[PDB]
C-alpha cells in the first residue's frame, strides 16, 4: 500500500548520559512489530558527519519523535537543543512529539512542554503506557 | 439497530487528586454492561496530544457526561475547567450531565450548578443510585 | 379495560426536611394496592436534569396528588412551589390534590388552601384515614 | 320495589365544636335501621373537596336533613350556612328538615325557625323523641 | 375618624374571560365616590408574585367583595377557586359578598350560592340596582 | 311625638311570581300618605345577605304585614314560609297582619287563615276595600 | 439609609437572538429613575470569565430579576439555563423574579412558570406595565 | 504601595500572519495609561534565545494575557501552541486570558474556548470593548 514514504519510523530524543534508556526504547519498540524501525543518534549517526546536521535530519526524516527527560535532562544544552528543534518541527500537539518522563516530579517539568500531555514513568517499564500504540495510531492515520 | 453512531458512551471528569474515583467508576460501569463503554483522562487520552484539546474531544465524542465533584475539586482549576465545558455542550438539562457529589455539603455546593439534580454521595456506594440506569434511559432516548 | 392511559397514579410533595414522610406514604399506599404506582422525587426524578422542570413533569404525568403540609413545609420555599404548582394543575377541588396536614393547628393553616377539607393529621396514623380509598375513588369515576 | 333511588338517607349538620353529637345522631340511627344509611361532614365527605360544594352535595343528597342546634351553632358561621342552605333545599315544612335543640332557651331559638316545630333538648336524650320515626314516616310516604 | 384602617375597599373576582366587566365595575364604582378605592385581579396585582396568594391576600384586603357570575364562571375553574374562597373568607350572609348576576338563569344558578340574595343582570343595567348602595351601608356600619 | 319606635311602617307579603302586585301596593300605599313609609322584599331587602334572615328581620322590623294571596301562593313554597312567619309572629288575630286574596274562591282559602277575615279580591281593586284605612287605625291604637 | 448594600439593583436574562429587548429594558430603566442601576450579559459581564460564573453571579448579585420570554427562548438552551437558576434563587414568589412575554400565547407558556403571575406582552408596550413600579415597591420593603 | 511585583503587565499572543494587529493592540494600550506597559513577541523577545523558551516566559511574566484569533490563527500551528499554554498557565477564568476574535464566526469558533466569553470583532472596532478595562480591573484585584 506504499505506507513507506519516509526513511525511518521512529525518532528517540534523550539525554547524553542515559543512551541504555534510549537504546531500550529502540529495542522494545522494534521487536514487537518487525517492521516498524527506528532512528537512534549514537546507533546510527553518520561517522564524520556534523552533530548539528546529522540530528536535523534524523528529527526530520521520522515519522513519530519520542523525548526522553531525565534530571540530567535539564543541565545537558544538547538534549535540550534537540528538544526546542524537536517541538520547531510539529509545534502542533498532533501526536508526533511523545515525552516520557523518568525521576522528575510534575513540579520539576519544563514550563515549555507544560500544555502536552507526558508518558509518566511511574509504570515499572515506560513501555507499560503502551507509546508503540500512539505511534501505530498516528501511522494509521497518517497512511 | 445501528446505535453506534458516536466513538464512546461515558465520559468521565474528576479532579486530579484522586483519580481512583473516576477508575471506580468506569470498571463499576463497563463491568455490569458487557456492550456499554466508556473513556477516562488518564487511560484513554493519547499521549502527546494537547491536554485542553483532548479533553474538549472526549467531551465531544461522548453520549453521556459524569462530573465528579470532590473537596479537591473547587481548589483545582483543570476540572474547574472540564465543568464549565460539560455545561457549555449541553446548558439544557436533558439528562447528559450527571453530578455525582463526594464530602461537600448542600451548603458548599457549587453556585454554578444548583439548578440540577446532583447524585448524592451519601449513600454506601456512589453507584447504590443506579447512574447506569440514566444513561441506559438517555442512551433508549437517543434510539 | 385498557384503563392505563399513564404511567404513573399518585404524587407526593412534601418539604424537603422530612423525607421519611413521603417514603412512608409511598411505601404505605403501594404495598396494599393491587397495581397502583406512585411517584416520588427523590426516588424516582430522573438525575442529572433540572429540579423545576422535574417537579412540574412529575406533578403532571401523575394521576392524583398529595401535599405534606409540615412545621418545615411554611418555611421552605420549595415546598411551596411545589404546593403553587399543584394548586395550578387543577385549581378545582375535584380531588385530585389531597392537603395531609401534620403539626399545623387550624389557625396556622395556610390561606391559599383554606377552602379544601384537609386530611386531619391528628389521628394516629394519616393513612388511618384512608386517602388511598380517595385516590382509588378518583381512579373509578376517571374510568 | 326501589325505595332507595338517591345515594342516602339521612344528612346531619351540626356545630364544628362537638363533633359527639353528630356521630351519637349515626351511630344512634344506623345501629337499629340496619338498611337506614347516612351522611356526615367529615365522616364520609371526600378529602380534597370543596367545603361549600361537598356540603351543598350533601345536603342535597339526603332524604331527611337534621339541624343540631347548639349554644355554638349561633356564633359559629359555617353551621349558620349549612342551616341557610338546609332552608333553602326545602323551604316548605314537609318534615325534610328536623331541628334538634341542645341546651337553647326559648327566647334565644334562632328567629329564622320558629316557623316548624323543633325536637326539645331537655329530654334524657334526643332520640327519646325518636326522630327515627319521623325519617321512617317521611320515607314512607315515598317510593 | 381613622376610618381607613385598611388598604383597600371593593375586591372583584370575575371570569377570566370578560376583564371587561370588571374593568366597568370599578371605574363605575370609583368615580362617582367621594373618597374610595377598590382592587382588581390583574389590574392591581404585583407582577412576579403568585396567583393564588396574590387572590388569597387581595380577597382578605377588602372591605367588601364582589363575585361577577357569568357563563364562563361556571366552566372556568380559577374564577370557581376565587368564589370558594370568597365564600370561606366569610360564610356568614352579612355583607360581605355581593354576587352580581349577568346571563344565568335562576334555575341555573349555582347551588353554593342559592341562601343569599343574587344582584339580577336582567335590569337595564347591572349598577342600577346599586349595589354601591351596599358597600356604603357596610362601610357605614364597620365605622 | 316619637311616633316612629320602628325601622318601618308597612311590610308586604307576596308570591315570587308577581312582583308587580307588591310593587303596585307599595306605589298605591306611599304616595296617598306623604308621611307613611314600607318594605318590599325586592326593592328594598339588601343584596348579598341570606333570604331566610332578611325576610324574617322584613317581618319583625315592621308595623304592619300583608299577605298577598294569590294562585302561584299556594304552589310556590317561600311565600308559604313567609306566611307561617308572619302569623308566628302574631298569632292574635290584633290586625297586624292583612290577607289581601286575589284569585283564590272561599272554597281552596288555606286552612290555616280561615280563623282570620280577609280582605275580597273580587271587588274593583285590592285597595278599594282601604287597607290604608287598616294600617293608619292599627297605628293610631299604637301610639 | 445605607440602602445600597449591593453593587447592581436589576439583572436582566434574556434569550441570545434579540438582545435588543433586554437593552431596551435597561435604557428604559436605567434612564427615568435617575438613582437605579442595572446589569446586562453583554453589556457588563467580564470578558475572559466563564459564561457560568458570571450568569451566576449577575443573578446573584441583583436585587430584582427580569426573564424576558421570546419565541426563540422555549429553542436556545442559555436562556433556559437562566430561568433555571433565577428560579433556583428565588423559588418563592415574593416578587424577585419578573416574567415579561413576548409573542408567546398563553396556552405554550412555559410550564415552569404557570404559577406565577406574568407581565403580558399584549399591550402596546411591556414597559406600559410598570414594572419598574414592581421593582422599587420590592425595594421599598427592603433595606 | 509597591504594585510593581511583575517584568511586565500585558501579554499578547497572535497569529504570525497579521503582526500589525498586535503592534496595533499595544500601541493602543501602552499610550493611553502612560504609567503601564507591555509584552509583545517580536517586538520584545530576545533574539538569539530559543523561541519556546521566550514565548513561555512572555506568557509567565505578565499580569494578563490577550489572545488574537484570526482565520489564519486556525492554520498556524505556533498561535495553537501559544493559546494552548496560555490556557495551561491560567487554566481558571478568573480573567487572566482575553480572547479577541476578528474575522471567525461564532459557528467556526474553537472548541477549547467555548466556555469562556469572547472580546468579538464584529462591533465598530475590537479596542471600543475597552478591553483596558478588563486589565485594569485585573490589576486592581491584585493589589
Amino acid at each position: 500500500s506504499s505506507r513507506w514514504s519516509k526513511d525511518y519510523d521512529v525518532c528517540v530524543c534523550h539525554s547524553e548520559e542515559d543512551l541504555v534508556a534510549a537504546q531500550d526504547l529502540v529495542s522494545y519498540l522494534e521487536g514487537s512489530t518487525a517492521s516498524l524501525r527506528c532512528f537512534l543518534q549514537l546507533r546510527d549517526a553518520t561517522p564524520g558527519g556534523a552533530i548539528v546536521s546529522e540530528l536535523c535530519q534524523a528529527l526530520s526524516s521520522s515519522h513519530c519523535r519520542v523525548l526522553l527527560i531525565t534530571p540530567g535532562f535539564l543541565q545537558d544544552p544538547w538534549c535540550k537543543y534537540q528538544m526546542l528543534q524537536a517541538l520547531t518541527e510539529a509545534p502542533g500537539a498532533e501526536g508526533c512529539t511523545i515525552p516520557l518522563l523518568s525521576g522528575l516530579s510534575r513540579a520539576a517539568y519544563p514550563p515549555e512542554l507544560r500544555f502536552m500531555y507526558y508518558v509518566d514513568g511511574r509504570g515499572p517499564d515506560g513501555g507499560f503506557r503502551q507509546v508503540k500504540e500512539a505511534v501505530m495510531r498516528y501511522l494509521q492515520t497518517l497512511s
